[PDB]
């Protein structure tokens, strides 16, 4: 199995209290993070400058295809409380306007400040036969500074297999409803969330862990989803997307074992309303 991972790798310069720490993040990064525990992943990104360490982290989990560029695309990220951020673009790399021919299996999409125009979005429903979408990176401002969100019409996503917002983002989705996609991931961080399966709406509840930030949460959810829905039935695999993340977020490293993932995936809630 064969993934094509789209979006910047971002210098993520992380605010908690009075600490400050740089990493490695972006939807791109996260997503083939967890999509690199079931296949073979490539990240088509932009990046100008990074360090040689995490371009060895990225490496050592995909191969990347890099459209050149002159800057790094960086978020200031203000960790208020642990899913609670202020997000503020300090520099952006290059557009992704071009997508490569190959035996891509899956391709997602995750963009974090409008580098994928909806256009390419178009392209890939053609050039491929299954695509994921995160909307984050969709509904962003590509201005510099505080992320302001500008609502857009979703009829652009008919086709998609799997799409994921958050409860807050999926009020800028307009002309939208959940059966123009196979799967709708809404989640809302530690709070139960919604998934729809052809239209058919089910709650799930995440299992309760205490984070000081929830960065890549929602991408890891999307990528980890992505990779059991082709190995389990739906429920299962949203189960398991869940227990997932909720080791993600305490092992960022995502070295545990996959049957850890199972045990725990049993005890989240899911229901069909
Ligand atoms: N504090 C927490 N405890 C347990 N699970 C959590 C969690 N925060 C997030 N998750 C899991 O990750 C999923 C996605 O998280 P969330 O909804 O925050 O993504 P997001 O894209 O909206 C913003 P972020 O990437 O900063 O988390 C949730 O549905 C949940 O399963
Ligand atoms: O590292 C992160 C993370 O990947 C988020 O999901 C994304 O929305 C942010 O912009 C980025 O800074
Ligand atoms: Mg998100």
């Amino acid at each position: 199995m064969k993934c094509l991972v789209v979006g910047h790798v971002v210098r993520d310069i992380v605010k908690k209290g009075n600490k400050v720490l740089e990493r490695l993040g972006g939807g791109a990064y996260y997503s083939a993070l967890a999509l690199s525990r079931f296949c073979d992943v490539e990240i088509l990104t932009s990046f100008s400058n990074l360090p040689e360490e995490w371009i060895k982290e990225l490496e050592s989990m995909a191969k990347l295809q890099v459209v050149p560029s002159e800057t790094t695309t960086t978020y200031e990220l203000t960790y208020l409380d642990g899913n609670r951020r202020r997000l503020k673009l300090l520099e952006r790399a290059s557009p992704i306007e071009e997508l490569p021919d190959g035996e891509y299996d899956v391709l997602l999409m995750n963009p974090v400040a409008r580098e994928v125009p909806p256009a390419l979005v178009t392209s890939a429903l053609k050039k491929f036969p299954f695509v994921a979408v995160d909307i984050q990176g969709f509904i962003r401002s590509s201005s510099p500074g505080e992320i302001q969100y500008q609502p857009i019409d979703g009829s652009f996503l008919k086709g998609v297999k799997i799409l994921h917002a958050d409860l807050g983002e999926y009020q800028y989705l307009q002309g939208f409803s959940p059966e123009f996609v196979d799967v709708l991931l809404l989640s809302n961080g530690p709070e139960p969330g919604k998934a729809f399966l052809h239209g058919r709406e089910y709650t799930f509840e995440p299992v309760h862990v205490g984070v000081d930030e929830s960065t890549g949460a929602g991408d890891v959810f999307l990528g980890a989803f992505t990779g059991f829905y082709s190995q389990c039935p739906f429920v299962q695999a949203l189960k398991r997307a869940a227990a997932f993340t909720a080791l993600f977020l305490k092992n960022r490293s995502v070295d545990f074992s996959m049957d850890d993932v199972n045990e725990l995936a049993m005890k989240v809630e899911v229901k069909r309303v």
